[PDB]
Parts: C-alpha cells; structure tokens; sequence
C-alpha cells in the first residue's frame, strides 16, 4: 500500500542519514569506500562479502534493506571483514580493528538513541508480510 | 533438512556450471569481471546495480540463488545492464549490446536444455516455505 510504502522511504530517509554521520567521521574513511585492490590484493580472495559504506548506500537507494535490523548486518559486515582480514597485533592491525569495532559501536548507539521501537517493529511485520 | 541442502548444494554446482561455460566463452569476455572504473568513469553513476559473471560466481558461493530464476536475474541484469549503458548507433556500442543479448541468449538456450523442470520447481517451493 501507500502507508507501507511511505514507511519503507522513511527508513530509507533513517538509513541514509546515519550512514553519513558514519562516513563523514575522520575514524572511519578506510570503510568509506570499497577496498583499493593495487593495496590490498588478496582482500578479494580472503574477504567473501565485501561491504563499506558507499556500498550500503548504493543498497539503501535499491531498496535492499526493509528493515534496520538487515541494515545492521552490513554495518556488522563490515566491522567483521575488518578483524577477518586484520587479525596481527601490529599496530596497523589494531587501528583498523580498534575503529571497526568503533563503527559499530557508534551505528549501534545512534540508532539505539534515535530509532523508535514500534516503527522498526512496522517494518519487520511489513518485511513478514511479503 | 539435509534433503534441502543436498537441493541447493546441485543448484550451486549447475549455476556454477552454466557460468563457467559463458565466461570461457570469447564473446562474452566483457562481461566476466567488474568494470574498469579507469575506462568508464561515468558506469559506476550511470549504473545502479552493476553485475559481471565473476560477481555472479561469488553470489552463488554466498548461497545468494535459491532458484535459477533468481540467478536468471541477474543474468538479464548484466544484459539490460549494457543495453542501458551502450545505446547508441556507434559499432562499439552495436557490439556490446549484440553480444549482452547473446550472453543472455545462450544462458537462457542452455537453460532450456539442461534445467529440469522438477528441479527448479522443488527449489521454488522450499524458497517460498521459508
Ligand atoms: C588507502 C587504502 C585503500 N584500500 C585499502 C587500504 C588498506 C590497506 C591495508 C590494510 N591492511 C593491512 C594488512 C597488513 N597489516 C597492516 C594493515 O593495514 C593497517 C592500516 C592502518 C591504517 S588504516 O587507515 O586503518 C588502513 C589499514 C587494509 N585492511 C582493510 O581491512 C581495509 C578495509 C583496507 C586496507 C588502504
Ligand atoms: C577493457 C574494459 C574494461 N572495463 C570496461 C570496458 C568498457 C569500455 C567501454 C564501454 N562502453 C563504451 C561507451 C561509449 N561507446 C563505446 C563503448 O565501448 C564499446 C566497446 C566495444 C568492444 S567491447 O569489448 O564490447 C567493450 C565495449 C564499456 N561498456 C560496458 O557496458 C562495459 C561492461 C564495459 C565497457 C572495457
């Protein structure tokens, strides 16, 4: 319907929103954007599902994610792609683990702040519907 | 069940099989990776959903195809996809669009031949209990 519909652009609206905050902070530039192959080039072979935040973008636009909770599976994706590829305890290593963890931590605490319940609970029953 | 695991692990092996078959194809050798972003700076804006038969491997991989109709998407994906993107009367253009509708053709021809129809429909019918 128009009801369910104009429900789906809001979380569209919610997603793209947080998921700037997220990119514009310095922290996490490395996630911005897909991996650079020519510095990373056994990332596509290690790494099954690559995702940053450019690409979670591209999937808000195409109407891939019905619910916050499928959203923070990528968020989730990209902070575990993170301590896949990274594990070493070099300091390179635990930078990028240290601020993938940090990304998550901080799309977890914007939407627990400024995510209502019942409208996140409208989408999954929206999303069970079909 | 183990049933319907076995189901989708024979899926996996046919859709690997078919695609492996247009990507050692010549014709086609266009289609088998991602785009140079260095050759076509514009594709990544002008296409919203880019799709290349090295994706389509990684996507069946990621257990992303329950049915052939679903990966039969993507296929057409990769079609419209050049379609879109290379319009004009140019030979270039004429090229790529003459070979998207033959990579799509011959998708759907082996299809045709070696897709069971049974098969499919066991599969469709555990995608649609879940
Ligand atoms: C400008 C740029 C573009 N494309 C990829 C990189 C990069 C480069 C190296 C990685 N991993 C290294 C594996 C071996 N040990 C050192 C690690 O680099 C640590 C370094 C710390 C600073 S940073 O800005 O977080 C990038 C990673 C990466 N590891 C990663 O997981 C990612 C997402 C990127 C990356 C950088
Ligand atoms: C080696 C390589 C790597 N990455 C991208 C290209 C490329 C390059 C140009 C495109 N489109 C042009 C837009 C403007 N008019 C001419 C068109 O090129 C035609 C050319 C014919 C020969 S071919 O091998 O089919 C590549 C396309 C493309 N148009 C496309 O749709 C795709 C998928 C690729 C492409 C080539």
């Amino acid at each position: 319907s128009m009801q369910e519909e104009d429900t789906f652009r809001e979380l569209r609206i919610f997603l793209r929103n947080v998921t700037h905050r997220l990119a514009i902070d310095k922290r996490f530039r490395v996630f911005t954007k897909p991996v650079d192959p020519d510095e990373v080039p056994d990332y596509v072979t290690v790494i099954k599902q690559p995702m940053d935040l450019s690409s979670v973008i591209s999937k808000i636009d195409l109407h891939k994610y019905l619910t916050v909770k499928d959203y923070l599976r990528d968020i989730d994706l990209i902070c575990s792609n993170a301590l896949e590829y990274n594990p070493d305890r070099d300091p390179g290593d635990r930078l990028i683990r240290h601020r993938a963890c940090a990304l998550r931590d901080t799309a977890y605490a914007i939407i627990k702040e400024e995510l209502d319940e019942d409208f996140e609970q409208l989408c999954e029953e929206i999303q069970e519907s079909r």
